[PDB]
């Protein structure tokens, strides 16, 4: 029950008319061919093989002579016996005994002649593999076709027929006239088709006459898959060969033969979150002395800065610089480094994003119409999101997330995508009436226009950074550790450019001096419960609930959806998830922060992607031709600390992110709305409502429905979507989370009821499938339908 | 010997337990499915039936009923004879003779309902085709699988088995017990895939017994492509299948069995043309009362309208507008309706090129340091160009043509495509360095930027509207029919958005009123070749002959290769070309016109291909899954003729044509200098120099030939290109001509010393595929390797 590697060589005439026994083909789990104008080893293959060539081999094998178990050492040593039982027995008469023996005993010579290649393919092999030499050629002085098969009974290395140094164990050998109309090459490779097959060389094992060899090759006849001898034209062979096959073994094998789960104990899950990442404490700072560390850590830094400013840059001059740049750099680095010392899942990377901006400039506008202070609202808006957090992991609640299916999670990411371009747009249109185009800080010259040109410069610079990266000239091992490496390099040429130009003025960013916060007139570094420069209405210590709930709504879907993902089956993921404790420490940290005036924090989904997968390693000893598979993901909590502290850190650089415009962080903003779209199953299927039928690709999704009722779908969700995006735009913009929860029974209720289950895990289907940077045009952005 | 087309049947349940005849599949030259759940018609592909399957049928053919030559017109009555046959001949016993029959009069229902679907149908099925059917069943009152086979001396239609009335010959019925581990679908699959195969109906046509069915099947199977029982990865099959199944069908066929002549008379080649384009004369104004010539004068005027102010005005810009858009224009359709009206192939579209452009500044630039007038040395070497028109055809030579191959042909195109970029790059830093950034015609505080922003917005437009025409959103009729639509629109939307801001001054174009030269105070309307303000040096009359060679070259080159191209075999452009009335027309044309002040005219290979592929009518009659096929080519001299009168009647739009700035001009050119680079080999082999080999393509030109030796050939190219750009750099610009005809020797003698005849034949390769606006990514600049 071994793995069998097969070997092809042929009896070809040299330059100096030397016989000299030549490799041709190579077998390990599918073909390889050689050219013999380039002499180089061709792409792997499917193994087509001809019907004549069966045939005429299952009929010379009546008439063959085999050797089951035979006890030699050496190739001279078999020949000796080989010949003789073959002159014995009919074939050959024994006026041949002096040149077939001597056609035997020749030099074998391979094209790529301890070594680089010769050590490459033995990796390749599997460890503990048993070989195979077929060897066909046409001979002159014969007259009828001869076979001989043997079996040794101990495998023993032979000197040099073979390419690598590992023992054989079979040994067919094929010698017959040119004049006879046979093809001997394609015979050999239908031999060699049949050796590399488990159900053939698995009997071949128990075979003990020609009958079983028989047996065996009538058995393997009967499960193939005949072509027509139509000319093919193109993709015809995509639609039928693969899924007929399928199906068909799965018809012939057919016949032929959990931490989210409540346990009525209060506080019960922290303790069995606790009791299995904790005991691998010390295997945690251990495992990263690795070179992988060290590489992933350089450029998991610019991906966890870049959002840290770009984010950071709207919210101060949106909030007249209450909260800044500063304070969200500083609160990034305090809560991740609390989150890697005491998490249980320490892959997450913490930091803002975009919901909770978005959620963020909501609350700001209804303070101001209310005429109350803003930062008081938020650290009494703390306090009660700490006592939901306990309340919810006492009950173990957090299993509700598996009711939040594939519906709802793509109408979240349209309209987050949504509002980034319509800010960017309200932005560039506003920029445009501070300052008129009319002739010769308001009523400047060249300010209209260049806020125009590096913003269309770094989205450009971005876009097609970003589509030169998923090409074929990377290799898949730089493109994995290399996390969109495009932003950090089209800021920094944009900064280079407009530090060029030193005669017109833009606006820059508010980076203050020192440790202090980023406006040192309105605020202090604590902020009052009970009022800074006028008390705090009393009715609102108690009403500020309301608003709790939302955000911690928003908090946990955005942290949960992110945790299942990372945790699946076909990432080796091996210590312990933390479903329970990460909702603990994320939520208990950031209400405790509200208090310094500082942002709250959620789970980073593209930036936990990327960190995810640039720590793995694939395997290496794999079949050529085969698709690649995980072999581990080293697992530590040392490069989230030095990421958090190198963050925390670039405070000290002030003097440097003062230069930066305050439109290369806009054109980000836009490239990042635009890219955030890719992945997400709602918008090529409102792709697919401009074509024709004809057109339509073949997913999943569109073979098993008609088009009318997907129509119908997507037109259900643009319902809903416009929807509320027109409550958002009222003055009641402080409830979305709360339609966005009122979708769920819409989806288990009134959806149910129109489409039968088929349609309904044909369409809905949260599945997904992992992806490691591999294939073109697939990033860590395809991986997950959420924003960033 | 005719077509045959098959339906397969299949006795399945109704709703309410009803038998209803079903049809299940459907060949014509691909198989077609129907999906079970949405009821609707697949895609076409191969048909991949099994083995198993084929050795049941063969089995149960050796005993089956063989009604040869049936004398009857109604289902009944053929049924009656099947049925007696079956019950003689040992199939049904004694007890089933009924409810057998029962089975057969039923009723055939068909998942289509003078209609819409047959008469579609109907044009794709050929016109003297005959039709069949099978059918299968899983019936339970048989006790043993019974087969018949019939063949109707006479074609009659039977009523509404079929879903087209088309006339039926044979009819396969297999009835059979469902316990006998059969799949009956997959047998009539196999049936259905045996009938459909030439050699199989066309010995069933002239069968006399089972044996002979026995033979063909026989003979059927030793021709097949049979796969292993491995799943396949979905690019495994590309390598082999195809390739493999050319070579078994090129062995077993084996094993089965000038308009460009030289003659010696003198003005032979126009005596030789003459006599074939001129006798149908009045069938070129009567073969155009067809509504396609509306669409394609209306495009083709869009796409040909372009092109003359986006040269035009550069051309005046860099001259001191001494000649610019208006004698362009003026240029363009004077010489058109006579080519139209006088010429041999009314498919060119004759107008100003790039090269021509690139010589003219060249040759201006050595008029303004030898102290000369650059309007009468342009009218000394239109004299001399008629002559060695008049000399080269007497002693005809149009045939030279065969000796510019294609290692030639890319050096030149790729020149011209970076001529463009540097060109636009440059006039950008000027522009510039007119207008600096500093706060607050020259000086001017916007004019700097908003150049850029016109520049950059027009080109972005352009290139995305290309690439969105490009996509599966179009349709294979609209996408002829419009040429470069992204100009045209381009160019509107940057003159719109440009008309609004009237704060500022830009560069526009240099209109002049009414029927008048371009600059009314240095130039009249014929040129004096005598001198205009002083005397034209007498050393200048014979030492003007070279630039005529020059440029006699260049017009050569341009409208030989176009001719050549355009009049190939796989277009079927019916009547008759002309090498030599074509070339004689244009020289001497452009040689009297170059006498009062216009510019010489070229071949506009782009548009002539634009031209000729917007005329063309594909074929409707083909099978599904088949590459389309050209049906005809209308050939008139009617829609130049409007187009070329439409361009001169534009002039008198010079109120509207003055308010175009001239930056939008500029980005259009630069749009088209990249545009330019796609369908020319020597590109994607540049492109392959910086990516590894395991990630080559498999274009021919890379699996026949070893890896350095065409990184080799490409550094050699780039060798030579690099000499011709740097001899182009010094004062002697106006000589790169020579440096190409000399070029053209290297390659033979040179590159047949060094590379071997063999690789010659692949890395040479002037083979080319037309292309009809099919596939993605694919237009009319992928069919020629010339500049625009
Ligand atoms: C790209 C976006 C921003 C454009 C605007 C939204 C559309 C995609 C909306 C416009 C009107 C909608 C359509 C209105 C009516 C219908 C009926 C729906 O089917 C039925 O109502 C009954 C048919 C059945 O149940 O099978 C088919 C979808 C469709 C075309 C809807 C699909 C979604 C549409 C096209
Ligand atoms: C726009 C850029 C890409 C221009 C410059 C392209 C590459 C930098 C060029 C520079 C010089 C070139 C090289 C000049 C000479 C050769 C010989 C060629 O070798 C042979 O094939 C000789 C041996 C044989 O007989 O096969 C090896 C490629 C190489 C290094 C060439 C590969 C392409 C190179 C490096």
């Amino acid at each position: 029950p071994h793995e069998v590697f097969v070997e092809l060589n042929e009896l070809l005439l040299d330059k100096n008319q030397e016989p000299q026994w030549r490799e041709t083909a190579r077998w390990i789990k599918f073909e390889e061919d050689v050219e013999e104008e380039t002499e180089r080893w061709g792409k792997p293959h499917v193994a087509s093989l001809s019907f004549r060539s069966l045939l005429e081999l299952r009929r010379t094998l009546a008439h063959g002579a085999v050797l089951l178990d035979l006890d030699q050492q050496t190739l001279p040593g078999v020949a000796h016996q080989v010949v003789e039982q073959m002159v014995i027995s009919d074939q050959i008469k024994a006026e041949d005994r002096a040149n077939v023996l001597r056609a035997l005993l020749l030099k074998h010579s391979h094209p790529s002649d301890k070594s680089k290649h010769e050590l490459k393919l033995l990796e390749k092999i599997p460890e503990n593999a048993e070989a195979t030499v077929v060897l066909v050629g046409c001979v002159e002085f014969l007259s009828r076709p001869t076979m001989a098969f043997v079996r040794l009974r101990e495998a023993v290395e032979l000197d040099a027929v073979l390419e690598v140094p590992v023992p054989v164990r079979f040994l067919f050998l094929l010698l017959g006239p040119s004049s006879a109309n046979m093809d001997y090459h394609e015979i050999g490779r239908s031999i060699s088709t049949l050796m590399s097959d488990k159900q053939f060389h698995e009997a071949a094992y128990l075979a003990d006459e020609r009958e079983d060899l028989l047996t065996a090759i009538n058995a393997f006849l009967d499960c193939s898959v005949v072509l027509p001898p139509s000319e093919v034209q193109g993709e015809e062979l995509l639609r039928s060969v693969a899924h007929f096959q399928r199906q068909m073994l799965k018809k012939r094998e057919e016949q032929g033969r959990d931490p989210l789960r409540r346990t009525g104990r209060p506080f019960g899950g922290l303790i069995r979150d606790v009791r299995r990442r904790y005991p691998h404490y010390l295997s945690d700072f251990r495992d990263a002395l690795d070179p992988q560390c060290l590489a992933a850590v350089i450029f998991i830094y610019f991906a966890a800065l870049s959002p840290a400013i770009t984010f950071g840059g709207l919210l101060g001059e949106k909030t007249q610089d209450l909260i800044g740049v500063s304070e969200l750099i500083m609160s990034t680095a305090l809560q991740g480094v609390v989150f890697c010392l005491l998490g249980a899942q320490p892959l997450l990377v913490i930091g803002f994003s975009g919901p909770l901006l978005v959620f963020e400039e909501a609350f700001f506008s209804f303070c101001s119409s209310n005429h109350l202070e803003y930062l008081v609202g938020r650290v009494w808006i703390g306090f009660w999101l700490v006592f939901l957090a306990l309340l919810m992991v006492a009950l173990e609640g957090s299993f509700l997330v598996r009711f939040v299916s594939r519906f709802t999670q793509e109408i979240f990411a349209f309209l987050i995508s949504l509002i980034f371009i319509y800010e960017t747009f309200y932005k560039l249109v506003k920029i445009f009436q501070e300052h008129p185009l009319h002739g010769c800080p308001r009523g400047q010259p060249n300010t209209a226009l260049l806020s125009l040109v590096l913003m269309a410069g770094t989205f450009f610079i971005a876009f097609f950074l970003r589509k030169f990266k998923n090409s074929r000239f990377f290799p898949g091992r730089i493109r994995r550790v290399i996390g969109d490496f495009g932003v950090p390099i089209a800021i920094l040429i944009m900064v280079l450019v407009d530090y060029s130009i030193e005669d017109t003025y833009t606006q820059k960013l508010s980076v203050p001096s020192g440790f202090s916060v980023t406006a040192p007139e309105k605020r202090g570094w604590v902020i009052n419960p009970l009022g800074e420069k006028s008390p705090f209405p009393v009715w609102m210590m108690v009403a500020s609930l309301l608003p709790a709930i939302l955000v911690f709504i928003l908090i946990f879907m955005e942290t949960q959806i992110t945790t299942l993902i990372i945790s699946k089956k076909e990432r080796m993921l091996q210590k312990g998830s933390g479903f329970h404790l990460d909702l603990l420490l994320i939520v208990a940290m950031g209400g405790i922060c509200a208090l310094f005036g500082l942002p709250w924090l959620a789970a980073a989904t593209v930036r936990s992607v990327t960190h995810a997968n640039a720590l793995t390693v694939m395997s290496k000893a794999v079949a050529p031709g085969d698709k690649p598979k995980i072999q581990e993901v080293k697992e530590q909590r040392v490069t989230g600390l030095l990421v958090a502290l190198l963050v925390g850190l670039s405070i000290v650089i002030g003097d440097l992110l003062r230069q930066i415009p305050l439109a290369v962080l806009f054109g980000i903003f836009l490239y990042m709305g635009v890219t955030s779209l890719n992945g997400i199953q709602f918008y090529e299927r409102l792709h697919l409502l401009l074509m024709p039928p004809k057109h339509h690709p073949d997913v999943t999704y569109v073979k098993k429905v008609r088009t009318l009722r997907m129509h119908l779908f997507t037109a259900l969700q643009l319902l809903c979507l416009a929807l509320l995006w027109a409550v958002m735009s009222t003055a009641a913009s402080l409830a979305f989370p709360f339609i966005l929860i009122l979708t769920v029974p819409l989806r288990m209720v009134v959806l149910t009821r129109i489409f039968t289950d088929r349609e309904m895990k044909c369409l809905d289907a949260n599945e997904a499938e992992p992806v490691f940077d591999e294939r073109e045009g697939v990033d860590e952005y395809n991986e997950m339908p959420m924003p960033v």
